[PDB]
């Protein structure tokens, strides 16, 4: 380990976090973020880090998850911090205020957030005219394997929510590589219900019809990003419709509603998404699932509790050919981003993989 990683996890961030509360922390971190400063990002990525999937070249499978930058004001910020690719988001059609304050909280003895934001969001409109102030700066970035996602949302008073994900795949869809059609925030009325079998095949028609009417420059891969808390049923149900419909990929997964015995934080039964390393193994184990529900021909995004190499090729192993993280770097601070890197590079070696594509869903075949 480098000095920078033992600093950040020992002493910087617990302390900051002593300083400030969880949303004024959010804040500041998008912010300095978005202006480039950062430690310096040592970790030159190896060629067996990089991923060819979903149309695109990943130069590392290391992402930052959705909700870090919902906003899309710190994108190239996140590259700076080692991300193989960001995904921004999740975007509402109209602005929204989201939950009333305080709506995120620490769970430092579990390495957990829980969080009700809401979808507060600037709204497709601000998010496109960001977005289109970089374009061609992303064009080049996702040419030299540094891919841009768009996380979809709804609006909180909508009365019709296809309408609203049609909406955000024609104003955000020609910006991104790929579009994730986020049915799984637990902090939205009604929303998980679209995960459901009927729900979800109108919904996603809709979306890929649109997605299939955008100039082929500018036409993304489209996901669905799942929730850790489905059924068996549920889980078949979303497989049948993703390979009824060719849906590009699924990202798996979502914060949970549960709470796991064993959670110790003080603020453990406020109302939210839990994330972190109590989501860990629920998201490992969905991954599993759907990988074989979809008989390996699905590319999924894993995510859910990774803090280090062994969590992103446990992922990997059980599926996934991309990775994303949020709340470790909530607690560890961008150390943490080469870090995993840096792990899950060796822990391949050791493992006689060749590279990250080898690995994937390496499990099933044992
Ligand atoms: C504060 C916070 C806000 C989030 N906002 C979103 C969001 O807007 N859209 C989304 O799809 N997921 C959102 N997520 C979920 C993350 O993208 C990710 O699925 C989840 O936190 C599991 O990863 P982690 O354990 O590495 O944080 C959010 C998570 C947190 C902790
Ligand atoms: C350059 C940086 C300075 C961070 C200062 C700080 C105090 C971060 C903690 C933190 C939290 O405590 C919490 Cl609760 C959240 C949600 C977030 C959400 O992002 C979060 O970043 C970052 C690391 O990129
Ligand atoms: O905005 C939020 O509350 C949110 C959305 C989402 O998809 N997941 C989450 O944990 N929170």
């Amino acid at each position: 380990a480098t000095g920078d990683e033992r600093f950040y996890a020992e002493h910087l961030m617990p302390t900051l976090q002593g300083l400030l509360d969880p949303e004024s922390a959010h804040r500041l971190a998008v912010r300095f973020t978005s202006l480039g400063l950062l430690p310096r990002a040592r970790f030159q990525d190896s060629d067996m880090l990089e991923v060819r999937v979903l149309g695109h070249k990943f130069r590392n499978p290391v992402g930052i998850a959705a909700g870090f930058d919902k906003h899309g004001e710190a994108v190239d910020g996140l590259y700076k911090m080692g991300f193989g690719f960001v995904e921004i988001g999740s975007v509402t059609p109209k602005p929204q205020e989201g939950n009333p304050r305080p709506r995120v909280f620490r769970l430092p003895e579990d390495q957990a957030v829980i969080n009700r934001y809401g979808f507060n969001s600037h709204g497709l409109s601000v998010v496109e005219h960001r977005l289109r102030a970089r374009q061609q700066k992303q064009a080049k970035l996702t040419e030299d394997g540094l891919p841009l996602g768009v996380n979809l949302g709804k609006n909180k008073t909508s009365v019709d929510a296809a309408e609203d994900y049609a909406e955000g795949v024609r104003v955000l869809g020609p910006l991104a590589d790929y579009l994730v059609v986020n049915v799984s925030s637990p902090n939205t009325a009604g929303l998980r219900s679209l995960q459901g079998k009927a729900e979800l095949r109108r919904l996603l028609t809709k979306v890929l019809q649109e997605r299939d009417g955008l100039r082929r420059v500018h036409r993304p891969a489209v996901l669905v990003k799942i929730a850790p808390d489905l059924t068996s049923q549920d889980k078949e149900d979303i497989a049948s419709v993703v390979k009824e419909l060719g849906i590009d990929g699924l990202i798996v997964t979502n914060t949970t509603v549960s709470r796991p015995a064993g959670l110790q934080g003080a603020l453990r039964s406020e109302t939210g998404g839990l994330s972190g390393k109590p989501l860990r193994d629920l998201s490992t184990q969905t991954i599993r699932e759907m990988y074989a529900l979809t008989q390996g021909r699905v590319p999924i995004i894993g995510v859910g509790g990774v803090s280090s190499g062994q969590d992103a090729l446990e992922k990997i192993r059980a599926g996934a050919s991309l990775v994303q993280l949020y709340t470790a770097l909530t607690f560890w601070g961008p150390p943490v981003v080469g870090k995993v890197k840096r792990e899950l590079e060796a822990l391949l070696k050791e493992q006689g993989f060749g590279g990250v594509t080898d690995a994937i869903g390496a499990d099933h075949r044992r």
